[PDB]
């Protein structure tokens, strides 16, 4: 894909409490809350066919329950809905 970093600011806190919230479903790191999210957030643009968006990913950085988490988060162009693709860590800081 095409890959960009975009800030941390509400949009991108959202997604953070999305992460979140979707783990907590999960259950594997038990009952998290969401703390903040940290530089840098990335971007990903899948592209398909002639030159059309297909989707995103957005790899962020996220503090739930005091522990730092890697998570990645897709949004389908079409329906923009979000899918948890993976949630790991604690995590050094970057």
């Amino acid at each position: 894909g095409e890959w960009e970093i975009i800030d941390i600011g509400p949009f991108t806190q959202n997604l953070g409490k999305f992460a979140v919230d979707e783990e907590n479903k999960i259950g594997q790191y038990g009952r998290l809350t969401f703390n903040k999210v940290i530089r840098p957030c990335m971007k990903k643009t899948i592209y398909e066919n002639e030159r059309e968006i297909k989707g995103y990913e957005y790899q962020l950085y996220v503090y739930a329950s005091d522990k730092l988490f890697r998570a990645d988060i897709s949004e389908d162009y079409k329906t923009r809905g979000r899918k948890l693709l993976r949630f790991n860590g604690p995590v050094p800081p970057p």
